[PDB]
């Protein structure tokens, strides 16, 4: 997802860096994120998250990634508490023919589950195995606690971890237009020139959105009448003051919402450097710029700069409100697991669900893609899913409960093409793609949130097949170590650069850690519109190398050459070349102005458990259906949030029937049903 | 571009509608846009726009679009009025092998189809000799002004259009959520439901936007405190006061920009159906919906509706200013041209401007890529131009004037990779590609606005980068024509419905104008729309989505909806998916971006600079204000050819006719005088 640190600091002496899983897992452990601010989902998290009447369930997930995974495993803790002859059977669908849910020695590399995955790309060596670049969830936040909180489950608290080099965390070349700087965190003691206007276009941006945790209130942009930094610190409290955090979730968030969910990140920026401008805070870029032209130089610096991570520029588009939630999730690093590929996390998490299930859940795999869902009659078994498999034959299954675990791009023909009331009955299926239609009778919509209001029900369906997916590609090569020790390539803080973020195309570059002869190399990072701007792997790669084709003038040098970073590019082996192309070839939920309200419909959505007569059987588990999207964080949370659901639902709308800790995932929001 | 008609009246009985290129060229002769409200781009064209010092000059104008080509023929007005042994040579690069350029244009018997000019051009799909079907420019507003003064340049005044069938001008249904309507126009007696909530909505949102030209003001968002509505009519008038379009240009555009280029559309639309909910204007949706529910239905359901041509929820992220452009050039429909392929319009523009030249203009077209410009050198021609032809060989030519007629993604490359300031020698060129460079010397920017700060020439160079481009996609197919007089299809207003909007993800589908068979769009799709099925065989992944049912109101059983069987029956062999992804954009202002696209715009005023000596100008709609129309990319070729009169004059604007001036010195200069 979205790196965004406030106030960044060089890795260098950085003290406090965790080194195990269960140490990252203590550090987010009571974050409350505002949308779901009275409770800590790793706190939620932490036992069962309720109870199930007696019975002999049977339960269906559609998807395999790490929402339907996560929700399987909290259906495993679950099934463990069940009586004797109690348990629950799952099905869970996967039409991914290279998910490790179907792989049947050695290890097998390159399995998926979803959006994480990595690609396996052959180098010649045969010493080595093939190359390895990961082109989904690659490294996780020290706050997102959910996702530590699982990353425990999987390989255990004392499994060793490591710190991701992100740009600006290290030795840093940053270049937009004809300014160049070389810096490492937000010390302008180490900036090559202390002097910066990039250094001061930071400040007043950052000191404009987050504003500070002490002292006066400097942010532009205040919640509850203060900095977002103070309100941060609340959020992540231990044991914060009665009310504080009802006051947070039911008046000042929706209230900054109100205010700002109509405003983009870029226009925030705009509205910030103008103030700071008009003040003197920041000076006239020279001595010819015009107010407008000095105004606007500042603020597509603070685009391509960022926070010194990267740029903002491409998500100058999205909401304030969803850069904000970012801004309050605040850490200083994020880390890797210790794994060859990251599909082992949710691998190593289905067979601990296995485990923790002690014998009460069975798991059944299906190589099937799901055409539709629906409900059919009002008896035990109502919720029926329609899948093809892979000789494209129909099939028709009915279960108790459905979680629909897919993002909202796949989810939207599941859950649309049956309407939006009763129906006498459906003869539904792909029968566009010519495939055999199946005759349901007595059909209500899945999504179903009233039994008298085709409009509250196509509420749900219009908000998910509304929602924005951010896309981004990625360009990845291998390059010997010792390249970056060539006299061309310079050094800054005693440490050859191997970070650039610069708008030369490539917008952001370096090297990324092997979880040594060679090094992988990030040789670009692109999101939304620098995804398509350049619109065999080593002809494209070339493509981008020539976009570092640029003549670069330094302070110290009086004749420019061209960029030595091209030169490093040009170093990279030819075998292993390899270009992420989400055009030709990853997105996720991020919201634009005005969607709150499609997004914050659908992460309420499990809350139609507690209406009891409506007996809606379905619960929806991804990232798309979260405040975090493009984390695991978000991915889990949803997971949380549908099972939880699922759990009330399953006691007829007792709340009681959830664990303390965990009644706030349904009673903490807004209900979608009267 | 984006379709934005107000006040949508349906084509039925519809009067005053243009039936040549003449009365269309009349009809827009008057309109001045916001950001050049003090000149009728037109008006500014219906003479050589200035005059050229005694000499023989050598031109390049790199890419052969509407842009180019439109600059080309102004630069033939310009020759003609040359004296005897003075001329104009112009040198057009055009990379594209599918380039009308490089079919011996007006040499020519058999009558090629799909041949390109740019973003204009149509797909050939062979079907059992083959079916065209447009995938870029084919349809041109009525206020269209410079575009049909263009066409008659082209065609002559005599030139018959034909009407263009949009979707609301024609009997449409549209599908959001759980609401169905089958409609034409915005009058009520013309829908099916004259008491809908998309209605409704349409009139909030339409009179929140828009207001009223006559009476009293009810817009959101006004400009000089009056509705939008007034504004245009002012800027459309044949003889408006001076001062009131120097005020518009000056303070109350400006002023309207300052206030709303940080508001999204979607973002104005929610603030407009809010504070209709709030005061009861806006009914409830239903007994069961809250508060916020009903505002985001609302929301939702116009941005599905639009005005009544196909939704603008795709669009919602544009800036309300980029809009508001579209909505002060208003008007009722557009139109068509005389031609089986609209790459015609922009061969023909060409062999005229060859004509209007009378033989004072030569033009050589080279099938090469440009890769870098610059100056350099100490000649009297130091524009220089590096380029690659078929062979992949370096060639490097040098000009007295550089027109870069390409857009924004394509420019970047050949302005971005030199610096931003004096060198003394540089290699340019691909080397990243394996090719051969060429070393020039004493070598500047070629967008240069500064010999002395690098911050002043960074600025062009990035905002040129940085700004957006649309996409679009778009999936066509052939029907019998007697299938949509059967019983399955449904009929309204006397007629069966050819034009559906809808939420299905198909986004807009309507039959287009050419008969036993007829053309069917079968889908067109903005921005995120245009990725949402991305999760023959494309085309049948789209009739799958049709595939739903639909419940109408009344007391029939819902079926699967009859759209369904239309698109099921399309004729196999002419299915054709032009999907942006696996396979043109035009530039659509987000929020902020108007400092970036107006500095574009206003580029050219670097001609005011006499000492500064920049031979480079660019023309492209990707440096207008109107991006996605013809019209756009013909006023960046005037703006383009304006400023490059006044260069050749060395900053004298008195060369310029009275009528063009304004072109140049109506707008803030980019550099220094
Ligand atoms: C490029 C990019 C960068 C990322 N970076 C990070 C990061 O820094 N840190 C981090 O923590 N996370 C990162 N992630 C985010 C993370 O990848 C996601 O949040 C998470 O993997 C999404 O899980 P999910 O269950 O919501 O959906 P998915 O991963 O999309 O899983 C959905 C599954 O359902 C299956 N499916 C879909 N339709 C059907 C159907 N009709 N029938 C049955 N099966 C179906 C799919 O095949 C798939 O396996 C990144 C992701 C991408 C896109
Ligand atoms: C999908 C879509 C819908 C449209 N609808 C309409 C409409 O409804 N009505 C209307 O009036 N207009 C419409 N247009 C808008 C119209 O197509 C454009 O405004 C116009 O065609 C753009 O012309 P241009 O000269 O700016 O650029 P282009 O058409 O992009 O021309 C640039 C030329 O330069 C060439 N070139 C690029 N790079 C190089 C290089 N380095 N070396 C040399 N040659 C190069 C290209 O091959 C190309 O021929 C539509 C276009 C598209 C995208």
């Amino acid at each position: 997802g979205v790196t965004v640190i406030p106030r960044l600091l060089g890795l260098k002496d950085e003290k406090k860096i965790a080194t195990t899983v269960g140490e990252a897992r203590l550090s987010g452990i009571n974050y409350r994120h505002p949308d779901s601010a009275l409770v800590s989902y790793p706190v939620a998290a932490a036992a069962p998250l309720g109870r199930l009447p007696a019975g002999n369930y049977r339960i269906a997930i559609v998807g395999g990634g790490a929402g339907g995974i996560a929700a399987l495993y909290e259906l495993g803790r679950l099934a463990a508490t069940l009586p004797a002859g109690s348990g629950i059977d799952v099905q869970i669908y996967e039409a991914d023919p290279d998910s490790f849910l179907h792989d049947r020695a050695i290890k097998v590399r390159g399995l998926k589950a979803g959006r994480v995955s990595a690609a396996l790309v052959h180098n010649g060596d045969p010493a080595s195995g093939d190359t390895i670049y990961e082109v989904g969830a690659m490294r996780f936040p020290e706050i997102a606690g959910l996702t530590w909180h699982y990353a425990s489950a999987a390989f255990g608290d004392a499994a060793p971890i490591k710190v991701f080099p992100n740009p600006g965390k290290v030795p840093t070349e940053f270049v937009f237009g004809n300014r160049v700087d070389r810096y490492v965190g937000s010390d302008p003691k180490d900036w090559e020139d202390p002097d910066s206007p990039t250094l001061k276009v930071l400040g007043v941006v950052a000191g404009g959105l987050v504003g500070n945790p002490q002292g006066e209130n400097v942010a532009m942009y205040p919640i509850a009448n203060v900095d977002p930094a103070k309100i941060a610190a609340i959020l992540n409290a231990a044991t914060p003051p009665a009310d504080a955090l009802e006051r947070i979730q039911t008046k000042y968030w929706p209230e900054f919402i109100a205010q700002y969910d109509g405003l983009t990140l870029g226009a925030a920026v705009r509205e910030i450097v103008t103030v700071a401008f008009e003040k003197g805070t920041l000076p006239p870029v020279d001595g010819v710029l015009d107010v407008d032209e000095s105004i606007s130089y500042y603020v597509e610096l603070f685009g391509r700069f960022g926070f010194g991570t990267g740029g903002f520029k491409p998500l100058y588009n999205i909401s304030l409100v969803e850069m904000m939630r970012l801004i309050l999730w605040d850490y200083s690093n994020e880390y890797t697991l210790p794994v060859t590929e990251n599909v082992e996390f949710i691998r190593n998490l289905f067979l601990k669900a296995q485990n923790v299930g002690a014998g009460k859940l069975v798991v059944q795999v299906r190589q099937e893609r799901v055409a539709n869902a629906c409900h059919s009659g009002t008896a035990s078994a109502r919720a029926q899913l329609l899948s093809y498999d892979s000789h494209n034959a129909v099939h028709s299954e009915a279960y108790d409960f459905v979680i629909l675990a897919v993002p909202h791009d796949q989810l939207t023909p599941i859950v649309s093409r049956s309407g939006f009331e009763h129906a006498a009955s459906q003869n539904l299926g792909d029968a566009g793609l010519g495939l055999e239609t199946h005759t349901y009778n007595q059909v209500y919509p899945p999504l179903l949130l009233s039994d008298s209001s085709p409009a509250a029900n196509a509420r749900i369906v219009t908000a998910i097949g509304q929602l924005h997916m951010a896309r981004s590609s990625k360009v990845f090569a291998t390059v010997k170590t010792a390249a970056l020790d060539q006299p061309w390539v310079p050094q800054w803080r005693g440490e050859p650069i191997k970070a650039v973020v610069s708008d030369s195309g490539l917008a952001a570059s370096y090297v990324v850690p092997s979880p040594p002869e060679y090094s992988s190399l990030l040789a670009s990072y692109t999101w939304e519109d620098d995804s398509t701007r350049l619109r065999t792997a080593d002809g494209m790669y070339r493509t981008m190398v020539n976009r570092a084709y640029r003549y670069v003038k330094y302070a110290g040098a009086s004749n420019a050459q061209p960029w030595w970073f091209y030169q490093l590019l040009a170093e990279a082996r030819t075998a292993d070349r390899f270009v992420f192309d989400w055009t030709t070839n990853g997105g996720f939920k991020l919201d634009m102005t005005g969607d709150h309200h499609q997004s914050n419909l659908c992460f309420r959505y499990h809350t139609h458990a507690l209406a009891a007569s409506l007996d809606n059987r379905f619960f929806i588990a991804s990232d798309s259906y979260s405040h975090l999207g493009g984390w695991l964080e978000g991915a889990f949370m949803s997971a949380l949030n549908a099972v939880a659901g699922l759990i009330v639902r399953a006691n007829r709308g007792d709340v009681s029937a959830l664990s303390t800790e965990a009644r706030p995932l349904v009673i903490g929001l807004r209900p979608v049903v009267k």
